[PDB]
C-alpha cells in the first residue's frame, strides 16, 4: 500500500461507500495526482457495468476546465483511476470565505464554466444533477469541472450529496412531473452557478424541500443593487421557467456581459486540439526511461491510458 | 457542576444553528431529560414569534410516542424547554445496525407510528416534511416521534443540510408540481417507513435525484420473498399514486395486518385520557421536597409547565 503502479500513495483525501480518493506523486516525473480507488468486489454487475461505461466518457472528455483521466489500473478486485488533482476546493465554499466575486473576475470563471459544459453537451453527456461538488478550482484559480456525467455511486459523499445539494440547483421541470434530461437541464443549473459567483448566495432556497420548491416554481430571485444591467439580462437567459424558451450554451456564448473585454477573442465552442502523440523530446526521454520506441508509439496511437500514455501527458504538464 | 433551575447538565449531544440540546438530570427526582437550548438574541422578531407559537404546539400533544415537554425555563436571553429524552437512536439508524425486524415487532412500532400521526393530524398538525430525524427510540424501543410539526430552523440538523433525508420519504405530489400540505403527503410517508421496518430497506431510491425522482412517480418497488401477504396488501393502501385515491389513517387502522394478535383491541384514534392532578402520594413527596399543596394545586391545574408541573410529571415516570 504504499505504492500503485509507477504511484508513491499519500494522503487520503476523501473516503466514500465504494470509493477512497488519495494524492500520490508519479515516480517517473515527480508530479502530485489524486487517485480513485474502486473496491469492485463490493458492486454488482450493473454497478460494475455503469462504472466501465463511465471510465468510457471520462477517456473522451478532455478541456482544460475538466479534470483530466491520466491512467487506468485494473485488477481482478481494484480499479485505479489516476486523475488531475485541483487543490483549490469547491467553487461554493471559495464563495462563503471571500464573498461575492467582482463582475470581472466571476466572468473569467463563467467563460470557463460554459466553454467546459458546452463541450460535454456537444458530445451528447449531460449532467442533470449539478451540485457544489461538481465545481472546483485549481492552484491558479482556474475552473476544473469534477464527475460531470460520473455517476455518485463511485464519489466520496455518494447519494446524500445529491439529496443534501442538488435541489437548488434543480431545474424547475424536476418539480412538474414529466421529463428530467436534455442539456436544458444543465443550463438552468449554470443560471444557478452565474448568481451565485455575482451574489455569493443561492437564488432559490427554503427551510424543507415544499419551500424550495415553491420558490423555484415561481422562478424569481431578488437582483442587488451592485449587480450590472447586463449581468441581469444574461441571468434572464439560464433562469427561464420554460425549458423550451431557455437559451442554448451556444448562443448564450454571443452575450454582450460574457464577452466584455473580449471585444477581439468572442467565446466560442471549444475544439479540440489534434492529439500530438509524436512530440520527439517527450518520446526520447521515455525512451532514456526504459520504454522501447515500438511500446511508446502502439500504447500512444491506441491511446492505452496505461503507464506510457500517462507518463508522455504527465511530462507535458 | 453547571445547573439551570432544577436541572443538573450533563454533556451536549446535539449541535445546531440556532439550538443545542445537552442532556441533563432534574436534580429532584433523578430522571434524566433532553435540554433545547435556544438563544434568542440571534434571531429576529418574526422566527421568534414562530418559535413561540412551536412551543405552542409542543404543549397540547400529550401521546404516548411523540416526544413530551415536561417544562419551559425563560430568561431574558435564553429559552429552555426541558424535554422527554429517547436514549435507543433513529428507528432507520436501529434498522441498519440490526436488520428488518420479523412482522411482530415492525407491527407493535407500526401500531405506535400510526397511532402518533393520526393524532396529530387531528388536532391539524401535519409535518410533510418526514425523516428519518423525527422516529426514534427510547430505552424501551417504543417510538418517539421528535420535532413533528416543527421547522427545521430550530432543530439541530444543521443549516445547510435542511434536504439531506428527505427526498426519501416525500410523496409523489411534490414532483407533480401538485398541492403538498394535506395530511396525504404524512399517510405516503408511513407507507416509506413501514417498507423500512419490514424489509431493512427504502422502498425508492436512485443515486441522484433524477433516478430516485423517478422511482417515486413510477410507484413500484420490490416485494422480498419473506413479507407476508398482509403486510404486502397493507403497503398498498398507503403507497397510491394519486393522493385522494391513496388511503386514510383512520381506514387504515382497520386494517388486517394492523391488527394481528390485536382481536380484543383493534386500533383507532387516540383519545387522551384525563390527566390525573390527584395523586397524593406523589403530592406528599412533592410537600416533602418545600411545595405547598396549594401551588401545587396551582400550578398542575392550570398546567403552567413551571418547576412543579415538570416535578409532579417526573414521579409519575
Amino acid at each position: 500500500q504504499p505504492h500503485i503502479g509507477n504511484y508513491r500513495l499519500l494522503k487520503t483525501i476523501g473516503k466514500g461507500n465504494f470509493a477512497k480518493v488519495k494524492l500520490a506523486r508519479h515516480i517517473l516525473t515527480g508530479r502530485e495526482v489524486a487517485i480513485k480507488i474502486i473496491d469492485k468486489t463490493q458492486l454488482n454487475p450493473t454497478s460494475l457495468q455503469k462504472l466501465f461505461r463511465e471510465v468510457r466518457i471520462m477517456k473522451i472528455l478532455n478541456h482544460p476546465n475538466i479534470v483530466k483521466l491520466f491512467e487506468v489500473i485494473e485488477t481482478e478486485k481494484t480499479l485505479y483511476l489516476i486523475m488531475e488533482y485541483a487543490s483549490g476546493g469547491e467553487v461554493f465554499d471559495y464563495l462563503v470565505a471571500h464573498g461575492r466575486m467582482k463582475e470581472k473576475e466571476a466572468r473569467s470563471k463563467f467563460r470557463q464554466i460554459v466553454s467546459a459544459v458546452q463541450y460535454c453537451h456537444q458530445k451528447r453527456i449531460v449532467h442533470r444533477d449539478l451540485k457544489a461538488e461538481n465545481l472546483l478550482l485549481d492552484a491558479d484559480m482556474n475552473i476544473k469541472i469534477a464527475d460531470f456525467g460520473f455517476s455518485n455511486e463511485f464519489t466520496v459523499g455518494g447519494k446524500l450529496d445529491a439529496f443534501c445539494g442538488a435541489p437548488p440547483y434543480a431545474a424547475p421541470e424536476l418539480f412538474q412531473g414529466k421529463k428530467y434530461d436534455g442539456p436544458e437541464v444543465d443550463v438552468w443549473s449554470l443560471g444557478v452557478i452565474l448568481y451565485t459567483l455575482v451574489s455569493g448566495s443561492l437564488p432559490f432556497d427554503g427551510q424543507n424541500l415544499k419551500e424550495l420548491r415553491e420558490r423555484v416554481l415561481r422562478g424569481k430571485y431578488r437582483i442587488p443593487f451592485y449587480m450590472s444591467t447586463d449581468c441581469e439580462n444574461l441571468l434572464k437567459r439560464f433562469l427561464v421557467l420554460n425549458p423550451i424558451k431557455r437559451g442554448t450554451l451556444e448562443q448564450i456564448m454571443k452575450d454582450r456581459w460574457i464577452n466584455a473585454g473580449h471585444e477581439e477573442d468572442e467565446l466560442k465552442p471549444f475544439v479540440e486540439p489534434e492529439l500530438d502523440i509524436s512530440d520527439q523530446k517527450r518520446i526520447d526521454i521515455m525512451v532514456g526511461m526504459g520504454y522501447s520506441q515500438e511500446e511508446i508509439q502502439e500504447s500512444l496511437s491506441k491511446m492505452k491510458y496505461d503507464e506510457i500514455t500517462a507518463t508522455y501527458l504527465l511530462l507535458g504538464r
